[PDB]
């Protein structure tokens, strides 16, 4: 004889349950899935599950629906800590649990704020203060404790409507666009008013024509064969196995010297340090040279530094014609950025001291500089990025310049097997092309090596799990992109005009 279906606690949980799976389908905006619509449904359960509700609420809801789409987005590192962690798959569980429990705090943080200084269900909450508001959160998403910028839904546009905006104003202005429009539906949705989704589809529908728009002039006399080699290598401290490798990546090379102007080896590749290879990397060198070709190559460098010891580098190098190979040389890119818990722990810096030295590991890798010349190859400017890095659009655009003739990415995501990490780090790499108007060389251990043109279009691709190599024929480009030549400063600027306005507003409504 009561209602407790009804209760203002239950409906509140019905907001959480709902915001969990409306977060999920977020997931399915991202490849291998691909339905861009679906981001605009997750981000309208977003806005409209936290009208009308105080800000602790608002949090929960935000903190569930973030919990949705990570839980469900990024459970694929799972696949990593189960096959290499060594520990109980109920431990297992709980770190991936922990992991999207984390990155939920912005999105609750999100959720907080806006409905703390917007309270009111309002054209200005979801149209000028969120997208700012979003796009504060999530910077610190991909900033705090160096950051994971994992499942931005702008990148769901790469074959969408709205990819004309990502050369303009990079894929941040995705981000933006994406969750003004997403708000304007909720608020007609909830307020039954047309006005509002009007305005939503003028907004969606202005950048249609940039998809048409090529900021690059393409430059045919400088045509070449590249080859890309995947080895599709096992995860392992043999020197058998390291001599196993060098022959499969050998032998499919020599048949390319001559034909192909540039080879292409994954991330690590050569799985010994650049110092104990020094007789087998001085006569490839020859080899390719005599023959006219060009190597880059993944590998291991530890370099002694002036203070006698070791810095570990993840690292690419170069052979051949117009790349002497050199240990001497600085024709090589160091990682910048390392993998959180992959290449590095965050907070292990602080902690050290106490450990016992027995438990620390053998080798940490250390960091290249934040900027780094092009590789040069066979007269062909490089633009490298290893792994990891080619998602942080601002660091690869900050690393490119205007004679690039090619972006490069090595990778190898065999940690992840056939999971859905993969096609998200692919697509995210898709991007980084279509914001700078050139083509992009992704070489990969078993993981997605393909040639993106200068529109992320896919020009050629081969099977993940494969020993195979992609030789095909690309052509450089030239040109600067707006977002090249002024990287997200403007996006920013237009985040702190929407902020500051809504900010104002929000403080004159009060007192
Ligand atoms: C029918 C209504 C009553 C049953 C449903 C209860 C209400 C909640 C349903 C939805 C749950 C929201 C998701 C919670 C997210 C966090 C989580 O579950 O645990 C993560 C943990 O690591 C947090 O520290
Ligand atoms: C080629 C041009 C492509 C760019 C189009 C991007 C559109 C988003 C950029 C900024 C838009 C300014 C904000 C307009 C929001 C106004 C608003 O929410 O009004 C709703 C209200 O009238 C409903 O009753
Ligand atoms: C207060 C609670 C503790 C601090 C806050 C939680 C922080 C996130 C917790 C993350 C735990 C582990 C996440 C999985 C890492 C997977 C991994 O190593 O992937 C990279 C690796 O495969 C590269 O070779
Ligand atoms: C550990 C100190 C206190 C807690 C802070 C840790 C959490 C903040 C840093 C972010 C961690 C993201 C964890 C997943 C990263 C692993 C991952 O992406 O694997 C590499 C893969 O992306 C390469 O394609
Ligand atoms: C972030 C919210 C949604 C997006 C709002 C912004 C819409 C922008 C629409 C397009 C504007 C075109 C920008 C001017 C580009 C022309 C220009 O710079 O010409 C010189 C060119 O060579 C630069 O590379
Ligand atoms: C008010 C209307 C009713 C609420 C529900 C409708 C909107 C949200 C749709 C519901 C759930 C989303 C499920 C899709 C995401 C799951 C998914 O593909 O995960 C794949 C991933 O786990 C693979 O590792
Ligand atoms: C890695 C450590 C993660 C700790 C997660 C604590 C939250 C547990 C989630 C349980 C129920 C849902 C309601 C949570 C509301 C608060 C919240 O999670 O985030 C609030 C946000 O303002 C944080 O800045
Ligand atoms: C596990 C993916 C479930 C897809 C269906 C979406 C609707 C349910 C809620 C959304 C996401 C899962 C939330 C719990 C956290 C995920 C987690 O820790 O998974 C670990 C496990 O999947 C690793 O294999």
């Amino acid at each position: 004889s009561h209602m407790a279906f009804a209760s203002l606690i239950e409906r509140q949980r019905i907001r959480l349950l709902l915001a969990l799976l409306f977060g999920a389908c977020g997931t399915l905006a991202f490849s291998p899935y691909d339905v861009w619509p679906a981001a605009i449904i997750s981000l309208m359960g977003l806005q409209a599950l936290t009208f009308n509700r105080r800000p602790l609420q608002s949090a929960a809801i935000g903190f569930c629906w973030g919990f949705g789409l990570f839980g469900s987005g990024i459970n694929w590192v799972y696949v990593s800590i189960a096959t290499f962690g060594g520990m109980p798959g109920p431990v297992n569980i709980f770190l991936v649990v922990l992991l999207a429990a984390y990155l939920s705090l912005y999105t609750g943080l999100f959720a907080g704020v806006l409905s703390r200084l917007w309270p009111k269900t309002t054209w200005l909450r979801v149209a000028i203060a969120a997208p700012a508001l979003w796009q504060v959160t999530e910077f610190l998403r991909g900033w705090v404790l160096t950051g994971f910028p994992w499942l931005q839904f702008g990148y769901s546009q790469i074959d969408g409507p709205l990819k004309g905006l990502a050369p303009i104003m990079g894929v941040e202005a995705i981000n933006f666009l994406l969750m003004m429009v997403s708000g304007l539906l909720a608020l007609a949705l909830v307020k039954r008013n047309w006005r509002p989704l009007v305005v939503a589809v003028v907004l969606f529908a202005l950048p249609f024509p940039l998809r048409y728009i090529q900021w690059f002039t393409p430059q045919p006399e400088k045509t070449i064969q590249v080859s890309m080699v995947q080895g599709d290598i096992p995860q392992s401290w043999d020197e058998g196995q390291l001599l196993n490798t060098l022959k499969i990546y050998y032998n499919a090379t020599a048949p390319l010297m001559g034909k192909s102007s540039l080879i292409i080896w994954p991330e690590s590749a050569i799985t010994d340090l650049e110092i104990n290879q020094q007789p087998f990397l001085k006569a490839l060198d020859g080899e390719l040279r005599d023959k006219g070709s060009s190597l880059v190559t993944g590998i291991v460098d530890a370099r002694l530094n002036k203070q006698n010891r070791y810095d570990t580098y993840n690292t690419i190098i170069t052979l051949g014609k117009g790349a002497p190979y050199s240990y001497e040389s600085a024709d090589r890119y160091n990682k910048n950025h390392l993998v959180p818990f992959g290449e590095f722990v965050p907070l292990e810096s602080i902690l050290r001291p106490l450990a016992p030295f027995f438990d620390l590991p053998m080798s940490s890798f250390s960091r290249g500089p934040y900027i780094q010349p092009p590789l040069s190859a066979n007269g062909i400017e490089l633009t490298a990025a290893i792994c990891y890095e080619i998602i942080l659009g601002e660091q690869v655009r900050d690393n490119f310049r205007p004679d690039t003739d090619y972006l490069l990415t090595i990778s190898n995501d065999a940690w992840f097997g056939k999971s859905i990490g993969p096609w998200q780090h692919f697509q995210m790499a898709r991007m980084r092309a279509l914001e700078l108007a050139r083509p992009l060389l992704r070489s990969t251990n078993n993981g997605i090596t393909a040639v993106i043109g200068p529109q992320g279009e896919i020009q050629a691709m081969i099977p993940q799990f494969t020993r195979e190599v992609l030789t095909t024929n690309v052509t450089p480009t030239t040109g600067l992109t707006p977002y090249a030549r002024t990287g997200n400063w403007p996006l920013w600027v237009l985040t702190a005009l929407f902020g500051f306005a809504a900010v104002l507003m929000s403080l004159r409504q009060r007192r």
